């Protein structure tokens, strides 16, 4: 029997596993090291988390490793692999409520848009690289022939093996699944390590690997730090590839020490600072409904968010006050509230430093026009905010808060190529959007734009089927797509002569 | 007009740059420093070289930035870059005799083979991949509609930019047109850092693609020191894109290089200890010469060369008779000889590591049936070696010797998992062969391999179409074929709503 | 509520809806028209079922028509229309038994064999093309622009509109499911005419897709004649495909009624004279239980059978005596009898096609060893059979039996382009085989064998990933694979200047 | 040495060949009959040309057969059969403005158009499939293995083999250029049948497959009639393949004979009535350049030329002023005079159903803004023609002119769905084009357009790389683009158990 942490809540009972996840059991962690994860709510310890040591990344690691050199998981058709992964996706769906539930406890992530996205395209992300395991082929290669002999080339594709994958925290079980379910369907084993503030899904997920039947030691996954836990997998001999999502500075340390071990793959996610320019010849309304979405979506806890909104002179006054009377509109509250449209902010240490990213943002010269401050109120509550007369040499022109803060520049009517310059006008390359009913325009920009993703007439529009990841220091590699199966996978030639 | 290093030898006229190419035309590097190359057939000076300073590693990179950011590379058609590159091999192939001169003097490569090998698969390799510039395509995706409204998307394969290449010393014009050719169709531009050692075909390579047409600052080429030049290409903020063939030490080195700096991209080619596993049921006699071939081709300065020979136990001893046949009528000389097979080593360094190679083989208990010593001559000339009673603990089964040195096993007749398991027991992984008339065996075999390339009945027969790249610390990513363009592009994702 | 012809049989309940299947209803024939569908095993009548008119197919096409202009099908998303099929595989496998039964009864196919191939197949073809779905991509072109200005090309792929297939007899489930799942799973919609001696696991079928939830009109089935049906669907002006397996003469005057009625797409695939050549080196065991299933298997109607089998002069005899030995050995009977292993013929007129094809084989000369008569007891029951000594002259040396009759010719010992050159002298090319353990000669005949499918030490291994389909008169385009597709869907090329 | 009609015109000594062209030599027709070619600018015969019978067509066969199963075009590397394709598009260079003037003379081709398209274009053609011989791939599918044994599948891609291409007369050199590179990229030999009334450059072509060395009887051109030549190519049992460009008519002929030989297989393309959707937010002086284009390029004598133009009522009435005034400007005259902007028509028959076709839209009740008449001056000009007020129940809103005849229709303020209607209400579907700056009708309209090709803001934006075909009656498969190669190439699959 599993030990589950039981908790009545939104109508349900949520039976929450709260230990390391090693080779199909729930254990706990060497010494039975613990920690606790808190509710963004109202500041209150959800439960204990087993808190996993270099050890237990090792008995992980093996695990992984026996699994695909010698158990099932490497044994089976492509095909069945698919069937199990949609059978994951199943299980998933017959839990959604559940996981969305836990999703909002753990962190504070708003339970109607939990249900469709967090969890909804968690579902969509396993039904989708299901269908890829019998897909993917290799080539045959009309090299030239060793005459009078003959000769004979194609490619197989393989699995990596042994993968590490570290994820963040701002969408846990979803960042979660489009790594996993990509690295599993192209025949890969895993080790996973959730962010240390966010364990719950991830572990909860662990548990519906159980009823789905993924072979045991498939999947593991490690609660605890990423200087402990995500150091050792990068660091660890049998591991081939590390898939990772997070900071810029972590992410280079990532890369270095895979350097440094095995110069095991890696594929970097590193957030963005990403521009969204308003054209005065947008729908006005339609822009102020995506570009509020552009910044505020899951309370600005997303890795595209638009990092600055670049608004032609024209509507920029316009444009400004529709915002400011959407932002009047917004509820804000506990998750579990059906009306809610702003949740609080995921942890403690990341309120603090939306608190210090607005006081330097006023500091240095832009309007604050609506709250750069915490909500007075139990929990981490952020007030949805908007800063005007932003200057590309601000701090918060050029650093990404996380946060819901939009970061409006007017630019000159008529001009493009400026306002491209200044869009492309850092180090970060990872989303951007255009808004203008013109064709000429939006191809034009969409060309130009430094960027792994453009939208044009809409934000947020991911989707399973669509690659996305990063240019520059934004890091690269994809996830999602068929582009995501290729850092799973490595290519074998072999050639005859008969 | 340029400065020349004139030679006639081989019935020709040599005129060869010893300049830092730099946008567009020779110019000497900072300070007017220089270095000798030295001629490993007597171990001559054949010239002096300009030697890369830090400002001059800049300046190229800053006449790469500016060919592509506003220069005619990155405003023409696909296919014009493509008539470009061909044109380029066209100019090669003009030149195929003096090239493979260079290659001679510079390399040691058997002029007969610089001909055929590291000149005329130069000559296809830019031709190839002038094929694929108006051939490289992104996608359109049936992404979900957001109703009611809809959706495009789309993706946009779109060059990295600005490429930093380093280059080996084995074939020095052959590495760096894999590499260069596949980087340029992809529409990039970039700097070159030939090994210090062989500078001379980078530059007369330089001075072709002036008489090609290629525009000013596409190719740059800065002969020097790794750790100076290569280490500045890994640092420097504007180079998005390291392509790397070397040792694995340096490669690790590259690798967080790129980390560290702006997380620029990075594909690693780290040499390997290939396996090639030879059956009692093969064809003995074409086992001896490809099994020759294995070893011996290019003087054993080869990145697939295999680095142990499994024989079956029923065969060996016969196996080993006829390869000392074979090897007594190899005859060694001067590369520019007509009837030479086996050229001195590349430079002096090399010769001494493969003299303690075989010393530590000898003391470590193999049986040393020929060869093994420095030829007495001038120049750097290593005798043709065998060793045979090889163990798998033995330093010389593990480590890579990159010379002319065949390095036998025995395996017992029926097994086949034990001697692949023999075979897997590195952490290398770039190439691999087997020989077998039986289909069951040699289908079974290649599947359990552990390497990026596997030659049945056959070896060293690469092709330019045929992707070649290794697995664990051999690195990732590859050279040559279809999947050589990935490292060298990046993916946009364009989603229009409507 | 459904009309049912009901039937306790094989533990089950058997509900068999016997009318036309028009949008998503079940309805009678113009003029309640009806024939009789006769089970092979006892010559019985099973039940009466609807004879679609010249009025039913209209009807049918017009509900066809309107599905797909206007109904929910061409309006879901593409991922959504994968669910729908997804969800129909999973009910026709709740539904597996059932389906067997009726395929049993209808065609007389081994319980057994119907349950993993009839069925157990058709929901591996349903739930592979529901994969495709979402991963049906276009391209992104790099054109050559109009300078000044800039150019964007891109290819849609879009369905072709409402198809026709039209079915044979001798897998009536399987071969529908072939042609439906990748014509469905391409956003078409379909009329589909099952062969009329075998429409019950079709009408079956059609109810499935309502429990699936297909939208009304998407899937039409009109049992009745091929020269009233057929025709009329291949002559429809609002038909834009059709997709045909059958005999030459029929799918020439398919082909032609395409061509003068408005160039709708057709596919044929027409069947074989499919050679297996087996060497003097192969395993012989496992040649005579292959060559025995590349004959038998399925009472020998089968697309892909072997219609001559070549032996090698040295094990000529002995594989005869085996095969021989092999035959005395398997259980004629009711199909439904778990111990049976060769059930009868698909109905009357064949079972005596074969009774006069093995006549025309004595009295041309060649030897019968075995069989050549209906078995003697009810039902449609044939004789496996074993002619040698055929002669490249003879009938049954040219002629497709469609039947369990193995036809043996020798070929000198060490022949090989010899052999190959008899077994390419047909118009037919669907497929063909090879046993031998030398890789060489696998590899030579392989390439060397006209035709879509070459088999190697092993026979009738099809799978749902890899495409199937003949050359010369066997037809063009394929069924399975990715390449199925690609009869379904239309490419549109899109180019803006911009 | 090759017999030539000498003709001293544009600064050029033309050197043209007038006999049918079989295994790699010009020879006469059966009986030597011959027929004349016709000079559209003057009306004179320009010389006789060889008249093929079907003892030529079956020689011709012959000598395909021979050059694809025996001779070298089947033996060599497909890298070194596009280095022959590439040789021959730079001998096609080195010959253009030769090439060009011939076809100023046969088809009444303005020089300075002939040489950018007619000729430039062919050039591209040959470079574009040249680089694809080589990349031509099949796959490695991960098949459901049959434990515990193992498989693997692969796909070989195969040339077709002896293939027949008929073409039209509108672009002689350009479409025999087209379809010819893609059949001989794909490793195929072919017969090639000319319009009658357009023999020449394909003559000419011939003779410059012999200077780039294409081995004889891979090539083989045959002037002649389409109902003697091109039926005995439908009929031949050893042609497999015909490639057809021409009337609707024709191709279900050529369809049907297809099928009733040997179903060979068939591609067409039939021409069009294509429409061209111009909205009053599009950019109105481009909108009338490129609507002119639309039409009148190419004297209207294009497969894709719009049809039909729908204009939005308010800018009706200047569009058509703008066009008056810009038709005004045309010059028309000899086309080898560098003022030309407008030459004659391809022949005679073509001029009279020019005539008729207008005098039948003035009937019906259209009016004739300009134009409609043969132009006062020798050989086959028609005036550039500008229809309004034009209904959808007209015949010329029905019928293809291939003539330089603008028909406008007007659609009201605002009616984007009902002007699509009409635009969609033909059984034609080659290609289409909407002008506006508006993206969101611009993609909407390109998704809803029932046609192969779509231009948005541009018109008649062909390019070597962008497939071209039709929809409905206006055929199936592609010329151009990697879909090219499909229709010239065969799949075979290959399964091995081991
Ligand atoms: N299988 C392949 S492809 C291969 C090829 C060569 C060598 N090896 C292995 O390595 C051994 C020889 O070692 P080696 O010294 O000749 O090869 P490496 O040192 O790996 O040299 C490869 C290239 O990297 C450059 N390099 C060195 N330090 C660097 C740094 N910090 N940053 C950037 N670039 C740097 C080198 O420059 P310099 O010119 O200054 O050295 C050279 O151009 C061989 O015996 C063999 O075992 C394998």
């Amino acid at each position: 029997v599993i030990n589950y942490v039981e908790k009545a809540v939104n109508k349900l009972t949520l039976q929450m596993p709260y230990q390391l996840f090693i080779g199909g059991e729930f254990v706990d962690a060497e010494g039975s090291k613990t920690y606790n994860t808190i509710n963004p709510t109202d500041g209150s310890v959800i439960c204990q988390v087993s808190l996993a040591q270099v050890s237990d990344v090792d008995k992980a690691v093996a695990a992984a490793k026996e699994a695909f050199e010698n158990g099932l998981w490497g044994k089976i058709n492509a095909r069945d692999r698919g069937r199990l992964l949609y059978r994951l996706a199943d299980v998933m769906e017959q839990h959604q409520e559940e996981l969305a539930t836990i999703e909002a406890l753990d962190a504070g992530a708003v339970y109607t848009l939990a249900l469709k996205t967090h969890v909804g395209m968690s579902i969509q992300t396993f039904r989708y690289f299901a269908g890829w395991c019998d897909k993917i082929q290799g080539a045959t290669i009309p090299i030239n022939q060793a005459r009078p002999n003959r000769n004979l080339t194609l490619t197989k594709k393989e699995p990596v093996g042994v993968c590490g994958i570290v994820i963040p925290w701002n969408y846990p079980l979803m960042m979660l699944s489009w790594k996993t379910a990509a690295c599993l369907a192209a025949g890969n084993t895993v080790v996973i390590k959730p962010a240390q503030v966010t364990p719950l899904t991830a572990l909860k997920f662990a548990e519906l690997t159980l009823k789905a039947g993924i072979p045991k030691g498939v999947v593991n996954i490690l609660p605890g730090s990423g200087s402990l836990v995500g150091q050792r997998l990068s660091d660890h001999p049998d591991v081939r590839k590390i898939g990772f999502t997070g900071s810029t500075e972590v992410g280079k340390h990532i890369m270095k020490s895979c350097a440094l071990s095995n110069v095991k793959k890696v594929s970097l996610e590193l957030g963005g600072k990403s521009p969204l320019i308003i054209f005065a010849d947008c729908d006005l309304n339609k822009a102020v409904q995506m570009g509020m979405s552009s910044v505020f979506f899951n309370k600005g806890e997303n890795c595209i968010a638009a990092g600055r909104l670049f608004v032609e002179e024209s509507i920029h006054n316009q444009f400004v006050q529709k915002v400011v009377e959407e932002v009047e509109k917004m509820k804000i509250g506990n998750p579990l509230e059906r009306d809610t449209n702003h949740g609080p902010q995921n942890h403690e240490a990341h309120l603090r430093k939306l608190v210090e990213y607005c006081q330097r943002g006023v500091k240095e010269g832009a309007t604050l026009v609506c709250g750069g401050n915490q909500v007075p109120r139990p929990g981490f509550f952020f007030q949805p905010t908007v800063f005007t007369d932003v200057e590309d040499h601000m701090y918060i022109a050029k650093e990404e808060s996380f946060g819901p803060i939009m970061i409006i520049s007017r630019f000159a009517d008529g001009d493009v190529d400026a306002v491209l310059s200044r869009a492309n006008a850092t180090e970060f390359g990872l989303a951007s959007g255009v808004f203008t009913r013109d064709i000429n325009k939006a191809l034009y920009v969409s060309d130009k734009l430094q960027a792994g993703t453009v939208f044009i007439n809409t934000y947020n529009k991911t989707d399973v089927a669509a690659p996305f990841g990063g240019f520059k220091q934004s890091g690269f590699g994809k996830d999602l797509g068929e582009a995501a199966l290729n850092e799973y996978l490595r290519i074998k030639t072999v050639t005859f002569e008969y």
